[PDB]
């Protein structure tokens, strides 16, 4: 459905302002509901399944496949911390790592990390694209919905 | 299939060191044999229909869906042909393009344009997108392919 939140249309227009475009609007909304990054710690995990910045990217995709986190550790998971502050950098680390898996694993290593990887087209995998395509699809409809304070969720 | 082809290493490289990912080098692959631009101009076509750059994006693609030709109309479409000596703004473009529509549509629009984008699940583009994830595997399968003279065909 649909709701309405104050001011998420200003945040909207920073992410697209900072290098996302609609497609990442899309992932985030899915996310959060304030396109925010101020979730509990790494989204509660640790390690390789820590959570970080506007997408909640874990570690191990971050660690393999961004220019800012290739060869790290799942030791130096902290390091992901700093996407929580730095929007430009966030959105680039998903462009990056989409970019290096392709959309189909990038969804797949998104949602289960590693074990992702080894089948993305798994059923579970398939509800949280055909969610995403929704969303985005909503977003494309009307160029309002880009500087709105309309939320699409699903 | 596999073949050698000379020069090929060189423009993976250059492709990967201009903001391409691998998902990009594989797309390229599918388009051209070179990862070039030396086809017939235009790829023969004109207006919406011409094709510019090493993946061949066509032109209302290009006018709908990029930061460097927003806006532009069906006639100025010879506009696109700076794509063919600037590969910076040619990846540039093409990653902007599927940010905005989002992959699915970016593939049926790439494929069919506008028409493509009311029917983007058609078989002729799924067997498209097949081909790009099989050729992006083959890439991603050893990382001498992403320097060697190796060209993945479907």
């Amino acid at each position: 459905g649909t709701e309405t939140v104050p001011g998420l249309g200003q945040r909207k227009q920073q992410i697209l302002n900072s290098g996302g475009g609609v497609w990442d609007l899309a992932i985030a909304m899915l996310e959060t509901k304030n396109l925010g990054t101020d979730y509990v710690y790494g989204d509660g995990k640790t390690y390789d399944s820590a959570n970080f910045g506007i997408f909640k990217q874990n570690w191990f995709m971050l660690r393999t496949s961004t220019s800012q986190f290739k060869g790290q550790t799942t030791n130096q998971w902290n390091n992901g911390a700093v996407l929580n502050s730095n929007l430009q950098q966030d959105i680039k680390a998903r462009q990056e790592s989409q970019n290096y898996y392709g959309p189909d694993k990038w969804f797949a290593g998104h949602r289960n990390g590693e074990s992702g990887l080894s089948n993305p087209y798994t059923q579970d995998i398939t509800n949280y694209k055909d969610a995403v395509n929704w969303i985005h699809d909503q977003l494309a409809s009307d160029p309002k919905y880009l500087s709105d304070d309309t939320r699409f969720w699903v």
